[PDB]
């Protein structure tokens, strides 16, 4: 008789994320999960890796005005997962026609030429099956790159080969 | 009440666009413009443009749904510019916020690690005089680059570098 | 490409309507779904709607001179949906730059101070579902209200602020 | 917040049923889908059925003690699907043997010397498919009649030749 059943998480607050302020909802479950990568510089340790977090949250929140950081968790090189507006809370990583009905997860970093280490796979994979664990994401849930419903080169060639061979992805 | 051929631009026609099937108008005066990067593949002639152009709207229309090119219009290294969804229409290419109130213009290349030509500058700046006499855009009209608004790499650095110089950038 | 079945419609013959001498295609799959209504008479009953279909038609055929019922489905409060010109014949229910790119569906009865019932709503949306499902609308597809892209109060005051809450709705 | 399911399944409390106590639960996929008749009252509209399903569920609930209506759907002559125990709920419809393995979908009336109109098929037709969309029931599912599986008259007569002609029917 286990209930709680999933994952590990690094919390906001663990990462000093700033209090949100988006209020719109997904549907759970969640039939739809698009990843990408951040572009930006990846980390290795939790001490960068919520640096990193926090460096994200601040574009999107200080520059881009947003309620809160775009996407809803965040996949460290450290290979644990950061919390983003979560899996109850629309994410802004993919548009009008995505973002209400996925949960957006990006790994930290860029993985054009670069692959991410097995520790952060792991830590997505098993972040996906706690997501379908806790009835936030359908069984049968479909995994997207970003480029395949953004033009957008993210979530890199390399990460974006690797995605495709997953149990889940539906191009 | 003075309309002058301010138009270098080469029609979607001639360019061999598939037909678009985007019905929504923008409203001019257009107050805002938004300098994005394909991130793709530069093209230096008129013809290769004009297949460069076929291919960003094959990834558009065929690979994403949409009913058209996202954007407005599009810049070659050849020193083109390349019609796209033209003026009046609504382009996909810097989320609900930005597409309904700008105009965007790509540059079809990645300028993450180049400059674009000087050719290419001029066509870009031509191409938004020519807004403003024609009454398309505002007199006093905004550029923003893509990452201002939207959370990319895009327009890319060398790219986004030069545009926050122009006379109509605004912070 | 899929054998598989979609949905319940009450066919042409079980409401007896005329033989439709239309021939102009749409072409698969279509982007664009208007709603409509008829701003007629309402029926809550497999026999009163049918009859309500049959003299919508009748208007159209023998008063409009057109070569079927204007709308590709009827919907009725009795739950039903009601096949009209069908997923492949071009209707004439939004005008000549709306009616050879969408489905036209309409809820007949007048919508301005009444809602359609619950069972009417879920119809009319489980009959897109399997337009999508049928390959015969774009799995992307866009719903719009009758008001927005011709003028007039159709769909209705309290049937528009319905549909505008749905996962597809775009003004 | 999000779109409706498939059948157009008018949902429990729309008819206004007593709360369900049933807790046993169906393992999907679910191979048979059996078909039975009350031999209760029948109906032709959603007034009539509504009220004909508050009857049949308080008859089972109130008088046999059942934690619910013994059947997972209900089919009325009006043409729409009720929800009973649903897609997940273990059912109380043809024994022991059959409640475990089956799906129980009933049509509302005495099919003795009569005949579920077309609509009624569609409906049941069409149910069985959504199901099959879902997960719940297993694509090559069999259907039986309530007698191949149990002693009784139902399905009625004229219903009982007519599920011999589905594709799906064994013997």
């Amino acid at each position: 008789e286990d209930p709680p059943a999933c994952g590990s998480i690094v919390p906001r607050r663990e990462w000093r994320a700033l209090a949100s302020e988006c209020r719109e909802r997904l549907t759970r479950p969640v039939r739809y999960v698009v990843v990408s990568h951040t572009a930006g510089s990846h980390c290795d340790t939790p001490a960068s890796c919520a640096q990193q977090a926090q460096n994200v949250q601040s574009y999107h929140v200080r520059n881009l005005g947003w309620c809160d950081v775009g996407y809803n968790f965040l996949i460290g090189e450290d290979g644990l997962v950061y919390e983003g507006r979560g899996w109850n809370i629309k994410g802004a990583h993919a548009g009008p026609t995505w973002n209400p009905i996925s949960i957006g997860i990006s790994f930290m970093g860029n993985y054009m030429n670069r692959v991410p280490p097995p520790r952060a796979l792991r830590a997505a994979q098993n972040l996906l099956a706690c997501g379908v664990a806790l009835g936030a994401l359908r069984s049968n849930y479909e995994v997207k790159g970003h480029r395949d419903v953004q033009p957008t080169l993210s979530p890199g060639d390399r990460l974006y080969e690797i995605i495709q061979t997953w149990s889940h992805y539906r191009a």
